[PDB]
């Protein structure tokens, strides 16, 4: 058995109770209609995607052609000639039909302190925030830096940017001032939106102070709009800082939506890679939205009356596509969850799902492991409407898949392990909720329009048939594919499209078993996934070298029972300090300062010299004889 994971792995059918309890009708009649539609999406994408786009997205001007360009040309364009606006499709068209339908359920950090926001209320808040940016000089095509925690104002900000055709560039609120600065400079943003403070798990995040530090080196930022989240006294810079609540009160509660081209940029999302600084992955407008709506509908079985709850942060692509764009495009309710799965206690996810009658839940296996370690007594909730259990970031493995399926889902929900990445925009290999039979540990089958191949890692040759393993690549473009790396299309080409010419390179290894099901093996480059966070080891090495006592640095990923992988750092010193215990703390702090707390290495080892650097020798072990003794200590 070449794909060793799939050996004697039975395939599980969709639970019968899923159909009998379903509030509506499934979007597909069964696996046969999936197969028909899938073959059409590969053999005639021009027809398949034109119909899908006209089903799901309201265009101001119809498009002339479904797709032009090729993978090797790096010139792909989708729905060319079309015009539309993302905020119109997420807000206006739903407010017009059903103004009092709840668009957003805000669950605050403290339980009992949220609110519900209707589509009409959302149109007001998006409109008047867009008025603020317009009045302060933001124009179509400008980037806007967003440094916000998980509050509904974050949705207001993304959609207000989209409404005027500004390009939002969301920076995860766990990033340091250095990381925020680098992203604001590269994007050349002149406007930033933040909070006075964030509250997460009962802890205060000093967002305004972090922004102040970053802006000292962003001289082109001329306004900082501050949302009063906590009311605490924060430093204030007159002439630059503005209060969200003071400014929006000045402006009307409606604003026209800017007419955007299908291929106008919608957002940038800075993303860590195998080498170099983070890349501003750029998504344009029509194709991204089509993919978001298509996966939201067919993967997550989203219907307009649903209450969809993605547990991912707006700072990441999961938050972009499935907290914001997909559910709002489809017109359902989305949950914005400010807290952690552990605050006030380990029942929190289920408290929220029960109070709001959540129908689909989307989670990371790290959170599941963390909760399973806490004990099954924290779960004692009916959650009658919960029929889809989504998982992302790493394979949800046997022990966790069983615990997610039995203890959380009561054998009534369909577990959908969705494989994708920032660069694909939306799900690309995934079961379809309520339709696709699954296997624990497997992402199952390609989504519509996704033509995956397994490549020999060295020769680059395609390996045909089933029970094969190698490099995961896609053979054809798809609507929501990232279109460039901001300011560096050559890097985009070299990273994704010139490695295996004619294919799109995922950076992941994979196996395709006897049934054609995919088994994601993980990154083949120097990217590690820690608590669902995509980290570059080269970035962490660069951060450690910023320390005055560090000469060389080597960072590797090692398996971790809770976080999947954990980053361990090896450092060689420049001259020799007599404070090695204290030096380790300053090294840890250096990474927390250069990147952010969440990227900190678990341990920083000090060696005389390092093994180009043979990182493979370090990853297996966790002067070759000396490091084995140094580790064994
Ligand atoms: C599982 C999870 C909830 C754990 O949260 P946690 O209790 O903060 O633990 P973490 O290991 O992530 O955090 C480590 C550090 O990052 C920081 N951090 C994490 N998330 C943060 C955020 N949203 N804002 C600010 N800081 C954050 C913590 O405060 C902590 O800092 P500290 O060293 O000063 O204590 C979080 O890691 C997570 O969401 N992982 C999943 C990512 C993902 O794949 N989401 C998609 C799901 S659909
Ligand atoms: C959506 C977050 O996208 P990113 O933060 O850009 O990380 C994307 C990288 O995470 C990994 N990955 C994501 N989903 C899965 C999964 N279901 N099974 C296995 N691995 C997965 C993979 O290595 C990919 O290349």
């Amino acid at each position: 058995p070449v794909v060793v994971e799939a050996h004697q792995v039975d395939t599980f059918d969709v639970p019968g109770v899923f159909y009998e309890n379903h509030p509506h009708e499934p979007h597909l009649s069964g696996m046969n209609e999936y197969n028909q539609l899938y073959q059409q999406s590969i053999n005639d994408p021009d027809t398949f995607w034109a119909r899908m786009a006209r089903d799901l997205i309201t265009f101001e001007k119809d498009f002339d052609k479904t797709h032009i360009g090729t993978l090797e040309g790096g010139d792909n364009a989708w729905f060319v000639g079309g015009r539309l606006n993302a905020s119109f499709n997420c807000v206006d068209r739903h407010a017009m039909r059903d103004p009092n339908k709840v668009a957003i359920i805000y669950e605050a950090d403290e339980p009992g302190h949220g609110r519900s926001i209707t589509y009409a209320e959302l149109l007001k808040e998006v409109s008047r925030l867009a008025w603020v940016m317009k009045s302060q000089g933001v124009r179509k095509g400008d980037t806007v830096a967003i440094y916000l925690p998980m509050i509904p104002e974050a949705i207001f900000a993304l959609l207000a940017c989209a409404r005027i055709g500004a390009i939002h560039s969301v920076v995860f609120a766990g990033f340091s001032s250095d990381s925020l600065r680098d992203r604001t400079l590269d994007a050349r943003s002149k406007f930033i939106i933040t909070t006075d403070e964030g509250k997460r798990g009962g802890k205060v995040i000093g967002t305004k102070k972090i922004v102040d530090e970053a802006l000292k080196q962003c001289p082109d930022v001329t306004n900082c709009l501050v949302f009063k989240r906590t009311g605490a006294d924060v430093p204030w810079t007159k002439g630059r800082d503005l209060w969200w609540h003071e400014e929006v009160d000045k402006y009307p509660n409606y604003l026209p939506a800017e007419s955007m081209d299908s291929e106008d940029p919608l957002f940038l999302l800075y993303t860590s890679g195998s080498t170099g600084k983070p890349k501003g992955v750029m998504h344009t407008t029509a194709g991204y939205l089509v993919g978001a709506a298509a996966t939201g509908k067919y993967v997550f079985d989203i219907h307009p009356a649903d209450r969809f709850f993605c547990g991912g942060d707006v700072g990441w692509i999961t938050g972009h596509t499935y907290v914001v764009y997909a559910p709002l495009l489809l017109g359902c309710t989305t949950v914005v969850f400010e807290s952690t799965p552990a605050y006030p206690n380990f029942s929190r996810y289920w408290d929220v799902i029960e109070k709001h009658k959540v129908t689909q839940f989307y989670v990371a296996p790290t959170a599941l492991r963390l909760l399973k370690r806490a004990g099954d007594h924290h779960i004692n909730h009916e959650m009658k409407d919960l029929r889809i259990l989504g998982s992302v970031g790493e394979p949800i493995a046997a022990e966790v898949w069983k615990w997610y399926h039995e203890v959380v889902g009561k054998r009534q929900a369909h577990i959908v392990d969705t494989y994708w990445q920032t660069e694909t925009g939306s799900h690309v290999i995934t079961p379809l909720g309520g339709i696709t039979p699954t296997k624990p540990g497997s992402a199952s089958l390609p989504f519509f329009g996704i033509d995956p191949v397994i490549l020999d890692p060295v020769t680059g040759a395609e390996i045909p048939g089933n029970d094969v393993e190698g490099i995961l690549a896609f053979r054809k473009p798809w609507p929501s594919m990232a279109r460039t790396v901001w300011g560096d299309h050559k890097r985009y080409m070299d990273t994704y499209l010139n490695v295996y010419k004619g294919f799109y390179f995922t950076g992941d290894g994979a196996g395709r078993d006897h049934e054609g099901y995919y088994w994601i093996r993980g990154r083949v480059d120097d990217v590690v996934n820690v608590s669902g966070h995509r980290l570059s080891t080269a970035e962490i090495e660069a951060a450690l070298i910023e320390h005055h006592c560090v000469a060389e640095a080597a960072v590797v990923g090692v398996p971790d029972p809770l976080t999947g992988q954990a980053v361990h750092a090896f450092v060689a010193l420049k001259s020799g300090n007599d404070n090695r215990e204290q030096l380790q703390k300053e090294l840890i702090m250096q990474v927390r300062k250069s990147i952010g707390p969440f990227a900190a290495p678990k341990v920083v080892f000090v060696i005389d010299d390092l093994p180009k650097i043979m990182r493979r020798i370090l990853r297996k072990i966790l002067i070759i004889d000396t490091f084995h003794e140094w580790k064994k200590a």
